[PDB]
């Protein structure tokens, strides 16, 4: 017996699997890329709160434009196409209008 050349790490709430490059949150398994789990991932270790275009480019950061109208829009598009294409999908994610999307610990 030995250990894997990829094996996952985790923190408090959440999880991150580096085979699939994904993050696991205590409620659903969610799967964009790197950046999106980066700042996923320092959503649930500070708060849920609403999760905006200017905060979502402070922390995946790997985009252009400072404003993220193209980010935030990947980041939504891609996160309700793995939720509708596998059966886990979101209860305590609430959208909200172009201001972003909420959620709560």
């Amino acid at each position: 017996g030995s250990e894997e050349v990829s094996e996952p790490g985790d923190a408090n709430i959440f999880r991150v699997d580096k085979d699939s490059r994904e993050v696991y949150m205590h409620e659903k398994k969610l799967d964009l890329t790197r950046a999106e789990y980066e700042i996923l991932s320092l959503l649930i270790s500070k708060k849920g709160y609403v999760f905006s275009r200017e905060s979502i480019a402070i922390e995946s950061e790997s985009i252009n434009p400072e404003s993220s109208n193209k980010s935030i829009d990947v980041i939504i598009g891609r996160l309700r196409s793995k939720i509708e294409k596998n059966p886990k999908q979101p209860q305590y994610i609430i959208s909200v209008r172009g201001i972003g999307y909420k959620l709560e610990y």
